[PDB]
């Protein structure tokens, strides 16, 4: 996960807004909740605006949609990558830190 060009770390809601500038559908981050310690938001580019998605503990596993959940960050994001599910769009192009 340290390891993941996706993975912002501790930024906050406004600093990962700005990373996903200018708008580029699909364009996506993940960085960890100050509020919420542990959990993960899921920040994407979506028709010029950003759309953020709280990513939830579940029995450990994690989710966004509680249908869908997964043993950890990396399958997730390659699972969003494939198809849009829940989310607004598929995540294409990994916003680098």
């Amino acid at each position: 996960l340290s390891l993941m060009p996706w993975f912002h770390g501790k930024i906050s809601g406004q600093e990962a807004v700005q990373q996903l500038q200018p708008p580029e559908d699909g364009l996506f981050l993940v960085r960890e909740s100050a509020r919420h310690p542990g959990d993960y938001v899921l920040c994407v580019s979506f028709g010029r605006d950003v759309i953020h998605y709280r990513v939830l503990h579940r029995d450990g596993h994690l989710t966004i949609d509680e249908a869908v959940f997964f043993c950890n960050l990396m399958d997730m994001v390659e699972h969003y990558s494939k198809d849009k599910g829940a989310i607004c769009t598929k995540l294409v192009r990994p916003k680098r830190k």
